[PDB]
């Protein structure tokens, strides 16, 4: 049994990660206990297209580094998130469309994945590209709009900017293996497998909530993408409310799926989740522990 949460996920070879802030580095209550806690690192926003490139061509990787720093001088990794997406896309991409927003996505890819080669883990190649609801269509986006494909090209052009990295699909309301969007996801993560396109991993957001409500078939939809070849990965895990039984559930189900890779949660304190009211981490707003972090922690160490 191990004391904290990465070392308790490294004994069976797995990490316990969560998402980290820039604006947040200067609280030195956050970074002692996201540094004691975790060894695995998401940037909550700057590794994001917006953050990164905020004109087309101008890269501005300072917020991106101060958390890519943080980690690894803490001894985390670093999951990369995200490089193509309709959300928080700026001002100039938001413009772009077709053919001009295909060579818009792939350079950005390119210069992203360029500029952290060799050094990210896992990257988030493309969120959030299923509509919720009964349909599994493809969510109505620029990206989208410039054909069905504009997943794969991504793919592909990550895989050749950096070789070393695993490829992953992140998205929400997935967790469910009989929600139709979850269903829509297991369908193209199948159909890239048998095309060849290059995909090493699945994220499952894992933001549970009474609309969205976590379901002991999570472990089943797990286990089915695992099948097809893929890593999973707890990407973005927040509970409402932070019921421990809940939180030893999810914890457990990736316990028993050998391909699940880890958790990160989203985020460090309750008052540090971009969904606060909901009071939905680990940890509370002084930095002490709630009994979800109990949960976790004993479900870690079996
Ligand atoms: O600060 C928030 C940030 O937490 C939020 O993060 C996204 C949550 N929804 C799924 C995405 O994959 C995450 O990047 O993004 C909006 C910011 O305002």
């Amino acid at each position: 049994a191990e004391s904290t949460l990465g070392a308790a996920a490294a004994q069976s070879g797995r990490y316990f990660g969560t998402a980290i802030a820039s604006g947040r580095l200067s609280d030195s209550t956050y970074t002692s206990i996201a540094g004691r806690e975790f060894n695995m690192v998401t940037a909550e926003n700057e590794m994001k297209i917006d953050a990164t490139e905020p004109q087309r061509g101008q890269f501005n990787f300072s917020s991106a580094d101060r958390v890519y720093n943080w980690a690894v001088q803490n001894g985390k990794q670093v999951r990369g998130h995200t490089l193509a997406w309709h959300s928080q896309q700026p001002g100039w991409m938001q413009s772009l469309s077709g053919s001009a927003l295909r060579q818009a996505m792939i350079d950005h890819i390119n210069g992203v994945m360029a500029h952290y080669k060799g050094k990210i883990v896992q990257w988030d190649v493309v969120n959030e590209a299923f509509a919720d609801g009964s349909s599994g269509a493809r969510r109505d986006s620029n990206l989208q709009r410039s054909g069905n494909d504009w997943i794969e090209v991504a793919f592909r052009t990550a895989r050749a900017a950096d070789p070393s990295a695993k490829l992953c699909y992140n998205d929400y309301n997935v967790e469910n293996w009989t929600w139709a969007k979850t269903q829509a996801m297991y369908n193209m993560v199948r159909d890239f497998k048998q095309r060849g396109v290059p995909i090493d991993c699945v994220g499952f957001q894992s933001h549970f909530n009474s609309g969205s409500p976590y379901n002991s078939n999570f472990r089943t939809t797990l286990q089915n993408f695992a099948a097809l070849g893929v890593d999973v990965a707890i990407t973005e895990l927040d509970i409402q409310g932070a019921p421990a039984s809940t939180y030893a559930n999810v914890t457990n189900d990736c316990l028993a799926v050998s391909r699940c890779l880890g958790i990160t949660v989203w985020g460090v304190r309750d008052s540090d989740s971009w969904r606060s009211e909901q009071t939905p981490l680990l940890f509370n707003n002084d930095g002490s522990k709630k009994a979800a972090y109990t949960a976790v922690l004993d479900a870690l160490n079996g």
